Order: structure tokens, then C-alpha cells, then sequence
């Protein structure tokens, strides 16, 4: 599963507006590059991988201009250092989460001016095309998404009136969604990723505070239990997985926008400071893939 050559890609983000910086992280030697530009700055969107293809996918324009939510899918590839625009969703998803199951991109709530997205749609990229599958249960917008043994989850959020400790799980040969066992901790904007066997929800929002918490859901046993907290609160980071361990990139902890990038390692259970983002921003899309040429 290893292999080497693997960056860790941030795409977008905030601050003071939205952000179009593409770069790329390498935690073999700690250096930052400076790749293309998003074509359209953005904020609050989710980045993935399919086919060795990096996209990104939903977001808001913040911007003097206005405020632009966005329904944009779009492509870049590191072999031409280029981006490329693809067929838009639906509706426009700010605070999206996404997820990847054979090759196909789940585009999950979100929010739309003040409605609040429960809606999902799967991109086909063979086909170019999207459509509706069923829509969660609960209205989640700041969600957080990820795939484990080709099951969709969807993780906390924010329905416009509380923030959420709720989950739940997409079964794609059913089309229906099912609640999971809630979270111990409200968390709206949190990062959420799949490590092993597990669901890994870190740092989020509950309504108040910041949190540096960090829980995960062992899908064979359905229980959450905490892990080591991360050094410092954040919310809306980026997150992924990279040779075992989970990253988590910048985010806002109610006064700062953060730089940093911490480091989970699960055979020890602890953080570390591994490097700094060469500007602090929050609400990036985070995927992991080949290095640029
Ligand atoms: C991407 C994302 C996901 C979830 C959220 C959720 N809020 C937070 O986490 C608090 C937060 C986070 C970043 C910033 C601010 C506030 C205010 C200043 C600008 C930056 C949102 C749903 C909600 O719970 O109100 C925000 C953004």
C-alpha cells in the first residue's frame, strides 16, 4: 500500500478571504512547493484523490466582491501542473465534506446561503457527470467525511441550530443511510479521517470553544474512544493520512489562524509539531497524492 514519491497536497483556504494556494507538503524532507493556483479562490471546500487526480470540490468565494458559494468540481493534475475544470454539482456546498468509494467522488451537505444541505450526490469521472443519492438523515453542514471498507461516513457538523456529536454511515448497495453511535464530543468542523480500522474525529467546534480532543470509532466494536489530544484547538483544518499517520493542517482556534501541522503516530498515541504552513488559513482541502513532475 506504501509508496513512495506521496505528497501531502492543501488546497484554498481563508484568511482574511479565501485563498486559491496550491501546495505541497513532503514529510520525507520537509519541504514546501508552490504548485498552480486554483482558478477560483475558495474556502470551506474538500480535496480528494481519484486516479491520481487531485480534486477540489464545493467551497465559498469570500471576497471584498461578495460571498460566493460554490457548486465548482475542478481537476489538477501534478503530471501538467494544471488545473481543469469539471461538471458542477448540483447545488453549491460550502463547508463540504467528501469521500471516495471505487473510483467515485460522494459530495456530502454543505451549506448554500442559510439552507442547510442533508443532500448527497456521487460524481462519475469516467463520465463526467453527477448525480443525487439519498440524502443523510440529518442536515450537516462543516461535516466531516470519510470512506472505510467502502462505507460512507458522515461525522458531526452543524444543522443550523446545533452543532452535532451525531454520525452516520452510507451503505451504497442500499442507498440508506443509518445513524452510528454519537460522538462523545459535539464537533462542528472537525477533521475526520480513516486510519486502520477506525474513524478518526480531531479538534472541531462545539458552539463555545475550540477543541484539541480527538476521537475515534472502531466500526467492529461501535464504540468512540479518545486518543492523545493534539497540542493545539482547532477547527476547520485540513486533514489526511499519510504512511500511517494522520496530519492535520492549520485551521482557527477562536483568535489565530494557525500555521501549524501536527502529527498523529497510533503505535505510540502522540502528537508531534512536524512543520508549519508557509502562512496560517483555515477551511483547506487536504488529499494525499503522486508528486508533481
Ligand atoms: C470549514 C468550516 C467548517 C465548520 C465551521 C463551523 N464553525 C467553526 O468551526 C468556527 C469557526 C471556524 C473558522 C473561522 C471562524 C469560526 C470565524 C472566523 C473565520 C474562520 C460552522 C459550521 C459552525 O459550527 O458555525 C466553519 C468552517
Amino acid at each position: 500500500a506504501p509508496k513512495v514519491g506521496r505528497l501531502i497536497y492543501t488546497a484554498g483556504g481563508y484568511f482574511r478571504q479565501s485563498l486559491s494556494y496550491l501546495e505541497a507538503y513532503n514529510p520525507s524532507d520537509g519541504t514546501w512547493l508552490r504548485l498552480a493556483d486554483l482558478q477560483v479562490p475558495r474556502s470551506g471546500l474538500a480535496g480528494c484523490v481519484v486516479g491520481g487526480l487531485l480534486y477540489a470540490v464545493g467551497g465559498r468565494n469570500n471576497s471584498p466582491d461578495g460571498n460566493t458559494d460554490s457548486s465548482a468540481l475542478d481537476c489538477y493534475n501534478p503530471m501538467t501542473n494544471q488545473w481543469s475544470p469539471c461538471a458542477p454539482m448540483s447545488v453549491p456546498r460550502n463547508r463540504i465534506g467528501v469521500g471516495v468509494i471505487d473510483g467515485h467522488i460522494y459530495a456530502v451537505g454543505g451549506s448554500h446561503g442559510c439552507i442547510h444541505h442533508n443532500s448527497v450526490e456521487r460524481y462519475e469521472p469516467e463520465r463526467d457527470e453527477w448525480h443525487l443519492v439519498a440524502p443523510m438523515l440529518t442536515r450537516r453542514i462543516g461535516v466531516g467525511v470519510a470512506v472505510l471498507n467502502r462505507l460512507l461516513y458522515a461525522v458531526g457538523g452543524f444543522d443550523g441550530t446545533n452543532r452535532l456529536n451525531s454520525a452516520e454511515c452510507y451503505y451504497p448497495e442500499r442507498n440508506e443511510w443509518r445513524m452510528i453511535t454519537a460522538m462523545n464530543t459535539i464537533r462542528s468542523g472537525a477533521g475526520v479521517c480513516v486510519l486502520h480500522n477506525c474513524i478518526y474525529a480531531a479538534g472541531g467546534y462545539d458552539g463555545q470553544d475550540q477543541l484539541n480532543s480527538v476521537e475515534r470509532y472502531d466500526v467492529e466494536t461501535e464504540t468512540w474512544t479518545f486518543v492523545a489530544p493534539m497540542k493545539h484547538r482547532r477547527s476547520a483544518l485540513g486533514i489526511t493520512v499519510h504512511q500511517g499517520r494522520i496530519y492535520v493542517l492549520g485551521g482557527y482556534d477562536g483568535h489565530t489562524f494557525l500555521d501549524s501541522v501536527e502529527c498523529y503516530d497510533p503505535d505510540t498515541d502522540t502528537w508531534s509539531e512536524v512543520t508549519r504552513m508557509t502562512s496560517g488559513r483555515s477551511g483547506v482541502g487536504v488529499a494525499v497524492t503522486m508528486e508533481p513532475c
